[PDB]
């Protein structure tokens, strides 16, 4: 059984666990044996959580960041359902309740033993909220529906628990040996290297003599450092870039000079290098793995005498307020003099302390670490931003995890994609970013799912795949159940990619039609129906994908011709009507990280009160150029809408009144004007959201509008000013904002209000967006890569400037786009 597991996991991580058991590495087999082991302990502690704690584990609460209502509610194993009204401000157990004694009447004869489930999806209604805190039953008011549940006895949950079980001495100056290599260029070849603690240099970068670019190259020189050895920092990185010149650059390389085990490091190394776009600090602290093509540096670090880092007990022996709100010299001297004084009375400007003390003066680092072992907590915010790259030593790491575990779960999953990123800067496999994911992955299995597709996407990452596979690894020890789940998902994948490819072929050698019913045909070979059915979906693990409705599947136009899949289900009746759209060839990064930042924003809006209608909808990288897209139904393209066809509903007269005709004709009488104030709120949110973004290349054929008039974005191929942007005012949304007249200033200056309400807001949380695009620096995405993208958002947020003047500009920009508007 061991051995089917084994070979479960290998299939689903993307990697042969023997891969592992190859490197004859003992760092990779410490983290594999201590990983496992803490979890597996983690999944002992769950088979063991109350009912009720089983349920937060497995199905987590989907709440919101009097009135009446009407609902149904059924018996787990009965037909027979009743339908209630209730009162929105009323608990789930007032709820459970009624659908008893309505039981007990009917069947002639303890709310507490039961929670209620969302009918046909892996969600469940309990604790003290009334229900319209529960998005679910807050969802059905605006859309109108009725919510349908179903009560589960606490034995049926209990059947669910039971069925998923499992030194100071070294005064010489550093200096390594640059020994020879192996490469191939036109002209010649020089070394490059320089010692960083984090961005920072720790001396000068010190160089090769140029030699010709023969061989197989020769040096044989030692390369002496401008630093002592005594005062090499824990997390000291050697840098190396290898290119030519006479700049044409080759390659490069990093490694720590301490191993995982706190020993500095001797003698020779073979350093298999990574092409290039010269030093590159930031770069993963691993040899190339392609080790046949790879150019090979071989260096040798010299014998200073075993010698290790001295512990923590070795290291703890050893105008002010007026700019503290980038610093000249001597203002880093008072910050450094000060120090005491700002863990006292500024514990928050902790990072800007941290950035002026000397690294590279072991003295100056104890008296540092000193401090930092009696620093208060900080808040999470000042958290997210101590796990940048710039803050390289673990005993902040350390600080910064501390400081971050109080991190709720939906806060948690909100930074989740930042966290993931963060782990490509790591300099070990071991350390407490990893453990802690883990830890609250296995503590929460929506959090566990998500953690699982973010590393899974990126397997096909040479310089991350290592890392990320064994995380994988140690979380399936933790949760033999969901591993099968996963594995499911992933048999849906790779028969959508099969699919996929064939809808390619077949697209370009036939009419759209044939393609389709050959697609269909494909579709209902057993092997497909049977991957396809019965599954999590991707995009939410609480979305159930029943059956397959291959009649309604097709695919788009699109140069990567997606697929559109359509799913059923008749436990949860219409609500288990859901599309998934697959889609290869294309990144789906950017979007997603496009569509969080949207979400956040939408978060950040309803905490003010402030609700723009927003559609946050799912978008999950899962491969190479790889991943899902969750369908808005009942939507469709401005551009479809206003190519104004006759013998429609919405046909007009001139262009312009074709988007307020469609909105007519879905939404009858009165509900008209929620449908015009539903257009409004939306565009609102997406007008800032873009504008704050830098989303370019906004048009009607990427904008869709909902039924209920809610509009929303699609495809995000550049953000952050890539392809200086403008406030976004478009004629046709500004005419149905205007309910249609030529002249409506007080639909349009209430629309004006909501935009600036929003921008506001965003503002106000401007550090949050700053210190998350900040860790997305290590996605290697290709529109976020350097300062000026993160100087995009400063300046989008006029963050730098009082409210007064930031809503000035703000005035400015959106008047601007009015007058653009025709
Ligand atoms: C999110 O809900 C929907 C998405 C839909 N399509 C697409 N959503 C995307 C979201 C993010 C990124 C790419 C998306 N592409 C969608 N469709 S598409 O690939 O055919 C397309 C690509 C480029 C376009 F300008 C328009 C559509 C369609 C739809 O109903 C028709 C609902």
């Amino acid at each position: 059984v061991k051995k089917l597991i084994n070979s479960q996991i290998s299939l689903l991580i993307g990697k042969g666990l023997h891969e592992f058991d190859s490197l004859r590495d003992p760092e990779v087999n410490d983290f594999r044996t201590k990983m496992r082991q803490f979890c597996e302990e983690a999944a002992a502690h769950r088979q063991q959580l109350g009912w009720v704690e089983w349920l937060q584990y497995s199905f987590p609460l989907q709440l919101e960041p009097n009135r009446a209502l009407l609902v149904n509610v059924k018996f787990e194993g009965s037909e027979e359902s009743f339908t209630f009204q209730v009162s929105t401000k009323d608990m789930p157990l007032a709820l459970m309740a009624c659908a008893l004694r309505k039981k007990a009447t009917v069947f002639r004869q303890q709310p507490e033993e039961y929670a209620l489930q969302v009918n046909g999806r892996h969600e469940y209604l309990y604790g003290n909220y009334p229900l319209c805190h529960f998005q679910y039953i807050c969802s059905c008011l605006h859309s109108g529906l009725t919510p349908h549940l179903t009560m589960v006895h606490s034995s049926s949950i209990l059947a669910m628990r039971d069925e998923q079980s499992n030194l100071w001495s070294l005064e010489q100056p550093f200096s390594i040996e640059l020994i020879e290599g192996r490469k191939v260029n036109a002209m010649k070849l020089v070394v490059q290297a320089g010692l960083f603690h984090g961005n920072e240099m720790l001396c000068k970068t010190v160089s090769s003599s140029e030699v010709n670019v023969c061989s197989e190259p020769v040096w044989k020189q030692r390369l002496e450092f401008d630093i002592s050895v005594c005062d090499l920092p824990r997390m000291a990185r050697l840098c190396f870039a290898l290119y030519a010149v006479v700049d044409c650059p080759i390659a490069w390389a990093n490694l720590m000079l301490f191993d995982y085990k706190d020993q500095l490091k001797t003698g020779e190394r073979c350093l298999y290098m990574w092409p290039s776009v010269l030093l590159n600090p930031a770069g993963t602290v691993r040899g190339n793995p392609n080790t046949e093509s790879a150019a090979a540096l071989v260096i040798y670090l010299p014998e200073v005498a075993p010698v290790y880092f001295p512990a923590l007990e070795k290291i703890l022996e050893l105008l002010r307020e007026i700019l503290e709100r980038e610093l000249y010299e001597h203002e880093k001297d008072l910050v450094w003099k000060m120090r005491h004084e700002v863990q006292e009375h500024f514990p928050e400007a902790l990072a800007r302390l941290l950035l002026v003390t000397k690294w590279n003066k072991h003295e100056d680092v104890a008296q540092m670490l000193y401090l930092l072992c009696s620093w208060p907590e900080l808040p999470v915010l000042s958290a997210l931003e101590l796990l940048d790259f710039s803050f390289p030593d673990c005993y902040v790491g350390s600080f910064a995890i501390k400081s971050l575990r109080k991190l709720t779960d939906d806060e948690l999953f909100q930074y989740l994609l930042q966290l993931v990123q963060v782990l490509k800067y790591e300099s070990y496999l071991d350390c407490e970013l990893t453990k802690f994911l883990l830890g609250r992955a296995l503590a929460n299995r929506k959090i566990g799912h998500f953690l699982f597709w973010h590393l899974r996407s990126e397997m096909h990452v040479p310089s991350v795949a290592l890392r990320f596979g064994l995380i994988m690894e140690a979380y399936c020890r933790g949760s033999t159940h969901h591993m099968k789940v996963l594995m499911k998902q992933g048999e849906a994948l790779s028969k959508l990619k099969a699919l996929n490819d064939f809808v390619k072929v077949s697209s370009q050698k036939t009419t759209k039609p044939q393609t389709k019913e050959m697609m269909h045909m494909c579709m209902r070979q057993e092997t497909y129906m049977e991957a396809l059915s019965h599954l999590q979906s991707p995009l939410d693990p609480s979305t159930l994908l029943e059956e397959v409705c291959v009649e309604q599947c097709t695919f788009m136009d699109s140069k990567m011709k997606p697929l559109w899949i359509m799913y059923s289900s008749e436990e949860a009746g219409s609500a288990g009507n859901v599309g998934i759209i697959f889609k290869n060839g294309d990144d789906l990064r950017q979007d997603m990280l496009t569509l969080q930042m949207i979400q956040l924003m939408d978060v950040l809006w309803k905490q003010e009160g402030l609700d723009l209608r927003m559609t946050p909808y799912g978008c999950l990288p899962t491969g190479d150029r790889t991943g899902l897209i969750e369908v808005v139904l009942h939507s469709d393209t401005i551009a479809n809408i206003q190519l104004n066809k006759s013998n429609m509903a919405a046909t007009a007269a001139f262009n312009k009144d074709a988007l307020l005709n469609w909105l007519k004709s879905k939404n009858p009488g009165e509900a008209l004007d929620r449908a015009i104030e539903e257009f409004t709120l939306s565009c609102a949110g997406y007008c800032v959201a873009t504008y704050v973004l830098g989303i370019g290349d906004r048009h009607s054929d990427n904008i869709m509008i909902r039924e209920s008039g809610q509009l929303f974005h699609i495809d995000f191929g550049h953000f952050l000013g890539n392809f200086r942007v403008p406030f976004i005012l478009t004629y046709d949304f500004v005419h149905v904002i205007q309910q249609g007249k030529t002249n409506n200033s007080e639909k349009f200056e209430r629309f004006r209000g909501y935009c600036e309400r929003a921008y506001t807001i965003l503002r106000r949380h401007g550090l949050l967006f700053l210190h998350l695009f900040a860790l997305m620096r290590a996605a290697g995405l290709p529109e976020l890569s350097c300062s000026k993208d993160i100087q995009y958002l400063k300046d989008s947020l006029a963050l730098g400037k009082t409210e007064e003047e930031a809503l000035k500009h703000f005035r400015v920009k959106f008047n601007e786009a009015l007058r653009e508007s025709w």
